[PDB]
């Protein structure tokens, strides 16, 4: 029979006990029966996204069927899926497949009780032209004869359809639901021992509670039915890699390391013993940055409500960092990615200055099916959908223009950016950090190195005289930079002066100063700019400290251990060719 | 047995030998096989841009799969290389390939025990239409065991998923990614034998620490794996050559010399000759700019700063010429680039005062998607990509 | 149901489009199809009022505030856009009275909301913490999104540090002083 080599008979391997159950879906599987069941037209199919169960619903529909849980109709029912294989087998000798096709159609509807044809990717029979679909199915559905469900994906369909119009007429497309989380839960549980038994391992319940919750929260881009299983599935393989690779309970931190794993969303590593970091990351980001304490914290407190779960699953922790130039906005947020995942590039920046509001929308989200151009969103799109729970960063963003600012509304509230394509990105895991110097007006009052009441304020009023409210409204913290205090230069000098030193590829090239305080006295003396901030004390050290040093180099004039003095001028003195 | 026409046995290449050493991918590899592991989509995806290990992951597994370093599914398991010819030998007649591509994942389900298939192009498959064109033939089987690791760059990846929708329902992506530049030392230390039998030269140890930083310091096109290596390869052919005439590569003058000649950079070459070079210059420049040494201080000091390495790898030196009109502080930067280049003429310059809010950003950067001309780079970047360091 | 996310910045030719979708409902495709979106409740907003609404000229927003309301979406998009709206509504200032109970359907929603659905309040001080978070989330000319900052703020914000350090379970409880601030559950979890 042509059925037992273009076709496989899905009633036999659901008798077998070979096929997964189906779990509720009962408004699915009543429709299809309904559908089976008509006169005429007896042909339903599954249209939704990949990854709901589609498939799942008529292997579960089978199951039915083999339990005599069904219609008369469909208790005498025998299920073949039809392979590929009717058409992929060759058609050499013109008309081959066609006649092949025709056989088995005829051998569907000639007497053995009623059988009834699954054909998945129903759209695989669109044809070039039609022609190689060879519409073979079509006048024998039009007659109600071969009952045939078929199963495809949203936008397959529409392919199919309205590209055809038959499709449409021959069929009754059945939408299947994605599973609420609730019931994904139900569903894995029904699951769990067929994960159980190959795996070789058990799952709690809790396990597979937190897959679902995962699922949802994490993996924005897979349906339910399949991102909550991948979890368990994976996690319980991990059990199996582990045990071999030298107990076996799957639970909640199994599922979250894994997931951390496979989503790269930290939080979910659940690494308490770290907690010493999260909880002394203020510390930690004071050793690289001098002061700010109010962004510090305003930061930490970003970091430690995403670790916490607390943190609003919609809602990316937002920043507007406001002050000098030089007063440490990006050199934080550089600091944040430094911890955050040990890596200062970790960063993707978007710059601002670039901002045009009659393109540059388009740099960072791209642009719609049809203009030139495409590999859309270089800034935001293309990084986002790799790394969710990056940094991102948007210097000067006062001199955006207003439409991009407008863009930075979706990111700052929900996240759910879209794409020029006609996508999402759900950046909910992201933490943004913007920059501003609007404040530098007011901070420069040099009201008290401590930003104070009233001048802090005039600095929120630039703010609500460039931005819109609708802008700030979605800050969780609009966060003015201190003034640095000369204290403040003298530790910054330290520890850029150590950020230097440890700069360097070759342990030679460095120093011992001498003048332990009063170099870097110097440097502040020269270097504390009220309106420049640090950023000058790079500069200094460069021209007044590296010059020399280079100068050194290359007249051999210093070796290694450096150390300053100071005319009136600071100068470098000499550790020659004796080293 | 069609798969055999078709791909390559990396099993038995491995079981052979005749592999490269695998470095620090065990966790990707770790991943590949906790995925391959899986009781339904065992799909994984080696995932990246081009040059980070994507085959090398897969070598790596090959090699692990004949030492039994796999869980228990995969011991005894195979992996084949297949691609190409599979889609191509049926260059005539309607459904010939389709039958091969059929034929071998049948080859592959029946009996012989556990067989992955390793795919190197994934978005080659694509699914061009899908109607059975080509990678719309697998998704019917994708849980029916028929293992395979898949590999793409996320260019190409994106482009497959967002076109397709199934796939991103059915692989399960592992990031690949370059390695640290001490993790590439490592890299380039396992390979460092390979280079060195086939070149007949040594490579310093040294020489493939400098390889690694300067690729990090030096081709931001290129990915460490491969521009690091690139930067010993073509050092080691450099030597070899050297070697022939009457060796190892330099850590200091063959790979600078090399990376000289291929991009430039004063920098990275750094010349020897300490007594005159960053000194005479301001004579030089003295000649030209007579009375104003302190533009030529301040410039040399830059200068200065960029050899030898004290200059900040992420801050471009950089001056603002304020003063008399007439001064000939133009003239200054050319005769710098003099100096720097032995090439007065090597800058890249711009007439500001054809800057204007409407277009100016897209003059000097290019214009963006969507919009017309597409001179990537305008009046700038459109240079810089020739010549980085002018 | 259709929402546009701030319709006043869409370019005019959006709003044109969606003229046909708004009213009649046919709209098409780029491919020649139509869809027809008839069955659809469409949701759009806009910021536009908020200039007048402001003023602070009623909680209910009166007549004539309105108006000036009315007059900017006049002057903004075009009449051809407006006519087609079933209907055009401003919404209210959230008075105080409003924020009182919306601290406590915030409160609810985010124990609501948590994975962890363990960790949920006792919180004590239900006249203090509700006046607290009343009063100090009351920047009216920007609605009821400051609570949600605030209740992030002092709350939310403590809980996680105390969660790291874990003095906490369940039943979690402020006080407050002159200041809102957490407690501790003396019993590390
Ligand atoms: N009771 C169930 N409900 C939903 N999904 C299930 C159920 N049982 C198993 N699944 C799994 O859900 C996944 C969804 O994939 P399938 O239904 O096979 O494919 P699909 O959902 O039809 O999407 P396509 O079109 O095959 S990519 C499958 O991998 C099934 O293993
Ligand atoms: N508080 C600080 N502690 C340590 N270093 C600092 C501090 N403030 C500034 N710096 C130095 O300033 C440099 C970068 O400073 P930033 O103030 O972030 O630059 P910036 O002004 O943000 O640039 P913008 O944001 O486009 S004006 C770094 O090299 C830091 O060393
Ligand atoms: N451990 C390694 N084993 C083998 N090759 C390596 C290794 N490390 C680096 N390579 C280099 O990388 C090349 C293959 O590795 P990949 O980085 O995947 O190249 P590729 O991009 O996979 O190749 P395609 O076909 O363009 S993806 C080799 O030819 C080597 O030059
Ligand atoms: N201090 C100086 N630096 C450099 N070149 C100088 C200096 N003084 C005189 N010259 C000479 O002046 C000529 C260079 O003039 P230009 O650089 O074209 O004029 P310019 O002042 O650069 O015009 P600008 O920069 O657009 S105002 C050369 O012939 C130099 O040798």
């Amino acid at each position: 029979e042509y059925l037992s080599k273009y076709a496989i008979d899905m009633t036999e391997q659901a008798r077998q006990g070979k096929l997964d159950p189906v779990i509720g879906r009962e408004e699915e599987i009543r429709s299809t029966i309904r559908v089976l069941a008509r006169r005429i037209k007896s042909n339903p199919c599954l249209i939704g996204e990949p990854g709901i169960g589609k498939t799942a619903i008529i292997e579960g529909v089978a199951q039915r069927i083999i339990d005599d849980d069904v219609p008369t109709i469909l208790q005498g029912a025998k299920l073949f899926s039809l392979d590929l294989a009717a058409l992929t087998a060759g058609a050499k000798y013109k008309g081959d497949f066609e006649e092949r096709f025709k056989g088995v159609l005829k051998e569907i509807e000639e007497s053995k009780t009623l059988i009834v044809l699954f054909i998945d990717e129903i759209h695989m029979l669109m044809g070039n032209g039609k022609d190689d679909a060879a519409n073979i199915l079509k006048p024998a559905l039009s007659r109600g004869q071969l009952k045939v469900i078929g199963a495809t994906t949203n936008n397959e369909y529409r392919s199919i359809v309205e590209k055809d119009g038959a499709f449409e007429r021959r069929f009754q497309k059945i939408e299947v639901a994605e599973p609420s989380v609730r019931q994904t839960v139900a569903i894995l549980r029904g699951l769990q021992p067929k994960y159980e038994i190959h795996h070789g391992v058990r799952i709690l319940d809790s396990a597979l509670v937190t897959a679902a919750q995962l699922a949802k929260r994490y993996l924005p881009y897979r349906r339910l039915p399949d991102s909550a299983l991948d979890l368990v599935d994976i996690s319980c393989a991990g059990v199996a890699v582990a045990r071999d690779s030298k107990q076996n309970v799957v639970d909640s931190d199994t599922i979250s390391e894994t997931a951390a794993r496979l989503t790269g969303i930290p939080v979910k590593k659940l690494s308490e013993s770290e907690n010493e970091k999260l909880i002394h990351m203020e510390r930690d980001l004071s050793s690289e940055v001098v002061g700010q304490m109010d962004a510090i914290k305003a930061v930490s407190n970003a970091v430690r409500l995403s670790r916490s779960g607390l943190a609003n699953p919609r809602q990316p922790a937002s920043f507007l960092f406001l002050g000098l130039s030089g007063s440490g906005k990006t050199e934080l947020a550089k600091k944040v990615a430094g911890f955050l995942f040990n890596d200062e590039d970790m960063m993707i920046r978007v710059d601002c200055s670039e901002l045009s509001e009659k393109y540059a929308v388009s740099k960072l989200l791209g642009t719609t099916a049809g203009y030139v151009g495409y590999d859309e969103g270089g800034f935001l799109t293309n990084q986002l959908q790799y790394k969710p729970y990056s940094v991102l960063l948007f210097d000067e963003v006062e001199k955006a223009h207003p439409d991009v600012l407008t863009v930075m509304l979706q990111m700052l509230d929900d996240g759910r950016i879209t794409s020029g394509q006609g996508k999402t990105i759900d950046c909910s895991n992201c933490i943004v950090i913007m920059t501003s110097n609007l404040g530098a007006e007011f901070i420069n009052s040099q009201q008290g190195s401590k930003i104070q009441e009233s001048t802090k304020n005039l600095v929120m009023g630039a703010v609500r005289q460039h931005f819109r409210p609708e802008f700030l409204n979605r800050i969780s913290s609009i966060v003015i930079f201190n003034k640095l205090s000369r204290k403040a230069i003298h530790k910054i000098v330290d520890i850029r002066l150590k950020e230097i030193e440890e700069r360097f590829e070759q342990n030679d090239k460095h120093y011992k100063l001498n003048l332990t305080q009063e170099a870097k006295d110097f440097l502040a003396k020269y270097g504390y700019s009220d309106d420049m901030g640090a950023r000058p004390l790079n500069r200094l050290i460069q021209n007044e400290i590296l010059n020399k040093l280079a100068l050194r180099i290359l007249k051999n004039e210093i070796k290694d251990k450096e150390t300053v003095n100071v005319v009136l001028e600071e100068c470098l003195e000499v550790l020659p060719n004796h080293e």
